[PDB]
Protein backbone atom coordinates (compact mmCIF):
# COMPACT_ATOMS: atom_id res chain seq x y z
CA UNK A 1 0.00 0.00 0.00
CA UNK A 2 1.46 3.62 -1.08
CA UNK A 3 -0.40 6.61 0.90
CA UNK A 4 0.64 10.60 0.30
CA UNK A 5 -0.14 12.36 3.41
CA UNK A 6 -0.99 16.14 1.79
CA UNK A 7 -2.29 19.15 3.96
CA UNK A 8 -1.17 22.61 5.37
CA UNK A 9 1.64 23.20 8.23
CA UNK A 10 1.24 21.17 10.86
CA UNK A 11 -2.02 19.86 10.33
CA UNK A 12 -1.11 16.01 11.97
CA UNK A 13 0.63 14.34 8.89
CA UNK A 14 3.37 13.41 11.42
CA UNK A 15 1.45 12.18 14.42
CA UNK A 16 -1.04 9.82 12.19
CA UNK A 17 2.02 8.22 10.12
CA UNK A 18 3.65 7.02 13.14
CA UNK A 19 0.47 5.48 13.52
CA UNK A 20 -0.06 3.98 9.70
CA UNK A 21 3.13 2.88 10.00
CA UNK A 22 2.79 0.68 12.95
CA UNK A 23 -0.20 -0.76 12.55
CA UNK A 24 0.12 -1.45 8.09
CA UNK A 25 3.59 -2.01 8.69
CA UNK A 26 4.71 0.45 5.52
CA UNK A 27 7.76 3.07 6.46
CA UNK A 28 7.20 6.06 7.22
CA UNK A 29 9.61 8.90 4.36
CA UNK A 30 9.16 12.55 6.09
CA UNK A 31 11.31 14.83 3.74
CA UNK A 32 11.38 16.75 6.38
CA UNK A 33 12.59 14.19 8.83
CA UNK A 34 15.32 13.14 6.17
CA UNK A 35 16.49 17.16 5.66
CA UNK A 36 16.49 17.51 8.95
CA UNK A 37 18.80 14.35 9.70
CA UNK A 38 20.93 15.26 6.75
CA UNK A 39 21.86 18.78 8.10
CA UNK A 40 22.79 17.49 11.54
CA UNK A 41 24.97 15.07 10.28
CA UNK A 42 26.09 17.09 7.61
CA UNK A 43 25.37 14.96 5.24
CA UNK A 44 26.42 16.02 1.54
CA UNK A 45 23.10 14.92 0.19
CA UNK A 46 20.79 17.35 2.14
CA UNK A 47 23.17 19.55 4.42
CA UNK A 48 22.44 22.54 2.01
CA UNK A 49 18.66 22.70 3.20
CA UNK A 50 19.91 24.11 6.12
CA UNK A 51 19.29 28.03 5.79
CA UNK A 52 16.50 27.13 3.27
CA UNK A 53 14.23 25.11 6.06
CA UNK A 54 15.18 28.18 8.51
CA UNK A 55 13.69 30.78 6.62
CA UNK A 56 10.59 28.71 6.01
CA UNK A 57 10.98 28.10 2.40
CA UNK A 58 10.61 24.73 0.01
CA UNK A 59 14.01 23.40 -0.80
CA UNK A 60 14.55 23.08 -4.47
CA UNK A 61 12.50 20.29 -5.94
CA UNK A 62 15.79 18.58 -8.16
CA UNK A 63 17.32 18.08 -4.15
CA UNK A 64 14.35 16.69 -2.35
CA UNK A 65 13.59 14.20 -5.53
CA UNK A 66 16.77 12.63 -5.38
CA UNK A 67 16.59 12.06 -1.42
CA UNK A 68 13.45 10.50 -1.80
CA UNK A 69 14.12 7.89 -5.17
CA UNK A 70 17.21 6.95 -3.02
CA UNK A 71 15.07 5.99 -0.21
CA UNK A 72 12.43 4.76 -2.08
CA UNK A 73 14.76 2.61 -3.50
CA UNK A 74 15.61 0.44 0.28
CA UNK A 75 14.30 -3.17 0.24
CA UNK A 76 11.98 -1.90 3.09
CA UNK A 77 9.98 0.36 0.58
CA UNK A 78 8.84 -3.38 -1.61
CA UNK A 79 5.46 -3.53 -0.30
CA UNK A 80 4.79 0.59 -0.09
CA UNK A 81 5.50 2.95 2.14
CA UNK A 82 4.04 5.64 3.21
CA UNK A 83 5.04 9.73 1.93
CA UNK A 84 4.59 12.33 4.74
CA UNK A 85 5.19 15.92 3.27
CA UNK A 86 6.16 14.42 -0.38
CA UNK A 87 5.34 15.57 -2.84
CA UNK A 88 5.00 18.89 -2.02
CA UNK A 89 4.94 21.03 -5.68
CA UNK A 90 3.48 19.77 -9.05
CA UNK A 91 7.30 19.29 -10.59
CA UNK A 92 7.93 16.64 -6.97
CA UNK A 93 4.10 14.92 -8.39
CA UNK A 94 5.10 15.15 -12.22
CA UNK A 95 8.42 13.31 -11.25
CA UNK A 96 7.01 10.38 -9.16
CA UNK A 97 4.66 10.06 -11.76
CA UNK A 98 7.08 9.86 -14.77
CA UNK A 99 9.28 7.61 -12.44
CA UNK A 100 6.02 5.34 -12.35
CA UNK A 101 5.57 5.33 -8.77
CA UNK A 102 1.79 5.19 -8.32
CA UNK A 103 0.17 5.61 -4.68
CA UNK A 104 -2.64 4.16 -3.63
CA UNK A 105 -4.27 6.43 -1.51
CA UNK A 106 -4.13 10.64 -1.31
CA UNK A 107 -5.28 11.40 1.92
CA UNK A 108 -5.47 15.21 2.77
CA UNK A 109 -5.59 16.75 6.32
CA UNK A 110 -7.97 19.60 6.15
CA UNK A 111 -7.34 22.29 9.50
CA UNK A 112 -7.69 26.54 9.38
CA UNK A 113 -5.07 28.68 8.91
CA UNK A 114 -5.55 30.11 12.30
CA UNK A 115 -5.33 26.89 14.32
CA UNK A 116 -1.48 26.76 12.89
CA UNK A 117 0.30 28.84 14.91
CA UNK A 118 -1.08 27.53 18.54
CA UNK A 119 -0.22 24.14 17.39
CA UNK A 120 3.27 25.68 16.90
CA UNK A 121 3.78 26.86 20.06
CA UNK A 122 3.66 23.58 22.12
CA UNK A 123 4.79 20.98 19.52
CA UNK A 124 7.82 18.77 20.46
CA UNK A 125 10.24 16.50 19.20
CA UNK A 126 12.08 13.64 19.57
CA UNK A 127 14.74 14.39 16.98
CA UNK A 128 16.01 10.69 16.33
CA UNK A 129 12.86 9.74 15.44
CA UNK A 130 10.72 11.89 14.50
CA UNK A 131 7.84 11.09 16.98
CA UNK A 132 5.98 14.27 17.81
CA UNK A 133 4.18 15.37 20.63
CA UNK A 134 1.84 18.66 22.13
CA UNK A 135 2.16 19.82 25.59
CA UNK A 136 -1.41 20.05 25.44
CA UNK A 137 -3.02 18.28 22.42
CA UNK A 138 -0.83 15.08 22.48
CA UNK A 139 1.79 15.12 25.83
CA UNK A 140 4.09 12.84 26.44
CA UNK A 141 3.62 10.33 29.58
CA UNK A 142 6.41 12.15 31.57
CA UNK A 143 6.91 15.59 30.91
CA UNK A 144 9.13 16.66 28.83
CA UNK A 145 10.48 13.07 27.98
CA UNK A 146 9.92 10.73 24.79
CA UNK A 147 7.94 7.99 25.76
CA UNK A 148 9.75 5.06 24.21
CA UNK A 149 13.44 6.35 24.84
CA UNK A 150 12.96 8.37 27.90
CA UNK A 151 15.50 11.07 25.35
CA UNK A 152 14.75 14.83 26.33
CA UNK A 153 12.46 16.41 23.88
CA UNK A 154 12.91 19.66 21.81
CA UNK A 155 11.54 22.09 19.76
CA UNK A 156 11.56 22.63 16.28
CA UNK A 157 14.08 25.17 15.05
CA UNK A 158 11.61 26.27 12.20
CA UNK A 159 8.76 26.31 15.13
CA UNK A 160 7.99 30.54 15.05
CA UNK A 161 5.28 32.16 14.44
CA UNK A 162 7.48 34.01 11.42
CA UNK A 163 9.14 31.09 10.05
CA UNK A 164 5.33 29.34 10.07
CA UNK A 165 3.71 32.18 8.57
CA UNK A 166 6.19 31.89 5.55
CA UNK A 167 5.36 28.32 5.67
CA UNK A 168 1.87 29.05 5.10
CA UNK A 169 2.68 31.08 2.12
CA UNK A 170 4.40 28.86 0.44
CA UNK A 171 1.62 26.45 1.52
CA UNK A 172 -0.57 28.38 -0.52
CA UNK A 173 1.39 29.35 -3.57
CA UNK A 174 3.27 25.69 -4.23
CA UNK A 175 1.42 22.51 -2.27
CA UNK A 176 -2.14 23.22 -2.14
CA UNK A 177 -2.14 22.81 -5.88
CA UNK A 178 -1.63 18.97 -5.27
CA UNK A 179 -5.40 18.68 -4.09
CA UNK A 180 -6.50 19.70 -7.40
CA UNK A 181 -3.79 17.37 -9.15
CA UNK A 182 -4.72 14.22 -7.37
CA UNK A 183 -8.39 14.88 -6.89
CA UNK A 184 -7.90 15.15 -10.70
CA UNK A 185 -6.08 11.78 -10.52
CA UNK A 186 -8.41 9.95 -8.67
CA UNK A 187 -11.28 10.96 -11.00
CA UNK A 188 -9.08 9.16 -14.05
CA UNK A 189 -8.80 5.94 -11.72
CA UNK A 190 -5.45 6.09 -10.54
CA UNK A 191 -5.75 6.71 -6.92
CA UNK A 192 -8.20 6.92 -3.98
CA UNK A 193 -8.43 10.52 -2.49
CA UNK A 194 -9.99 11.24 1.21
CA UNK A 195 -10.26 14.59 3.05
CA UNK A 196 -10.02 14.21 6.75
CA UNK A 197 -10.51 16.75 9.28
CA UNK A 198 -7.55 17.07 10.82
CA UNK A 199 -9.22 19.42 14.04
CA UNK A 200 -11.13 16.39 15.53
CA UNK A 201 -9.29 14.92 18.18
CA UNK A 202 -5.67 12.92 17.68
CA UNK A 203 -7.86 9.56 18.47
CA UNK A 204 -10.60 10.54 16.58
CA UNK A 205 -8.62 11.49 13.44
CA UNK A 206 -6.93 7.90 13.90
CA UNK A 207 -10.17 5.99 13.82
CA UNK A 208 -11.19 8.22 10.54
CA UNK A 209 -8.23 6.84 9.00
CA UNK A 210 -8.87 3.38 10.15
CA UNK A 211 -12.80 3.36 8.55
CA UNK A 212 -10.63 4.36 5.06
CA UNK A 213 -7.69 2.28 4.88
CA UNK A 214 -9.25 -1.11 6.55
N1 LIG B 1 9.05 17.73 -0.21
C1 LIG B 1 9.74 18.83 0.16
N2 LIG B 1 10.07 19.79 -0.72
C2 LIG B 1 10.71 20.88 -0.29
N3 LIG B 1 11.07 21.28 0.94
C3 LIG B 1 10.73 20.33 1.84
C4 LIG B 1 10.07 19.12 1.49
N4 LIG B 1 9.92 18.43 2.65
C5 LIG B 1 10.42 19.13 3.62
N5 LIG B 1 10.93 20.30 3.21
C6 LIG B 1 11.37 21.38 4.07
O1 LIG B 1 11.48 21.19 5.49
C7 LIG B 1 10.71 22.23 6.09
C8 LIG B 1 9.77 21.63 7.17
O2 LIG B 1 8.76 20.86 6.54
P1 LIG B 1 8.08 19.51 7.04
O3 LIG B 1 8.58 19.10 8.36
O4 LIG B 1 8.40 18.52 5.99
O5 LIG B 1 6.51 19.86 6.89
P2 LIG B 1 5.12 18.96 6.87
O6 LIG B 1 5.25 17.55 6.34
O7 LIG B 1 4.07 19.84 6.22
O8 LIG B 1 4.69 18.72 8.39
P3 LIG B 1 4.79 19.69 9.65
O9 LIG B 1 6.03 19.42 10.41
O10 LIG B 1 4.44 21.10 9.35
O11 LIG B 1 3.58 19.13 10.58
P4 LIG B 1 2.63 17.82 10.44
O12 LIG B 1 1.42 18.04 9.58
O13 LIG B 1 3.36 16.54 10.20
O14 LIG B 1 1.89 17.78 11.85
P5 LIG B 1 2.44 17.22 13.22
O15 LIG B 1 1.81 15.86 13.40
O16 LIG B 1 3.89 17.35 13.47
O17 LIG B 1 1.83 18.01 14.39
C9 LIG B 1 1.50 19.38 14.49
C10 LIG B 1 1.48 19.70 16.04
O18 LIG B 1 0.13 19.61 16.54
C11 LIG B 1 -0.13 18.29 16.98
N6 LIG B 1 -1.36 17.60 16.59
C12 LIG B 1 -1.45 16.54 15.75
N7 LIG B 1 -2.66 16.09 15.57
C13 LIG B 1 -3.50 16.91 16.34
C14 LIG B 1 -4.88 16.92 16.60
N8 LIG B 1 -5.69 15.96 16.23
N9 LIG B 1 -5.34 17.94 17.30
C15 LIG B 1 -4.49 18.81 17.82
N10 LIG B 1 -3.18 18.85 17.81
C16 LIG B 1 -2.66 17.88 16.98
C17 LIG B 1 1.17 17.57 17.26
O19 LIG B 1 1.24 17.09 18.58
C18 LIG B 1 2.25 18.68 17.00
O20 LIG B 1 2.57 19.26 18.25
C19 LIG B 1 9.95 22.86 4.88
O21 LIG B 1 9.48 24.20 5.07
C20 LIG B 1 10.96 22.82 3.77
O22 LIG B 1 12.02 23.77 4.01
Amino acid sequence: MRIILLGAPVAGKGTQAQFIMEKYGIPQISTGDMLRAAVKSGSELGKQAKDIMDAGKLVTDELVIALVKERIAQEDCRNGFLLDGFPRTIPQADAMKEAGINVDYVLEFDVPDELIVDRIVGRRVHAPSGRVYHVKFNPPKVEGKDDVTGEELTTRKDDQEETVRKRLVEYHQMTAPLIGYYSKEAEAGNTKYAKVDGTKPVAEVRADLEKILG
